[PDB]
């Protein structure tokens, strides 16, 4: 069903867990079949599981961790702060991001927006 | 002008500074005259400076602090994680919140959404 506030916290925490281990298939399955992703927020969105799988396969040796609690609403939405550690061309770097997600009545991510830019990168 | 990513970080950091000291008039002036606020996200929005001033005067002895860096995009938007400390009826409590803001071409907050619920309260 439409995830409650407590359920949204668990779903979003799980999402970061999946990104951390790099299980591309488990990540893609968390999204609705026609979900849209705007990463970073400001650029045109990618639509559907095929494009999303390509996005995550391309983006993912990356370690991600929640840097604060998941903020959840009562209308199936949530927002969370986290850090992504990568090694950009031999040189290691970190990226601070905030993801905003809206879930559907099946508990899947319907839309996702990622807030970050070069100001949040540390290389 | 439409704030750059670096400018959005400064504006949002300033906003928390104002909430922390409790300068209601300086806070209200940061919003556009017809801005909308959804706090908490999920409830109907308040529109305009009059209603917003009433909201902040009612809500504000409160101390707020950024708990992580401001995430900013290139389209005049940003998101930030912070904690609000209040003393609910003699008993002290904290609230973890994430604010998402969109600025206009004048550098004022056009819309603001606050993500939090009872799951983010510690009393």
């Amino acid at each position: 069903n439409l995830p409650t506030a407590q359920e949204v916290q668990g779903l979003m925490a799980r999402f970061i867990e999946l990104v951390d281990v790099g299980d591309i298939e488990a990540i893609v399955q968390m999204y609705a079949d026609d979900a849209t992703v705007e990463d970073p927020f400001g650029q045109p969105p990618i639509h559907g599981r095929e494009q999303i799988a390509a996005f995550y396969r391309q983006g993912l040796k990356v370690r991600a961790c929640l840097t604060g609690p998941v903020r959840a609403s009562h209308n199936g939405c949530g927002a969370m702060p986290f850090r992504v550690e990568m090694v950009w061309n031999g040189q290691p770097c970190a990226l601070d991001v905030i993801d905003v997600m809206r879930f559907d009545e099946h508990g899947r991510i319907q839309t996702m927006q990622a807030y970050w830019s070069e100001v949040n990168l540390s290389v």
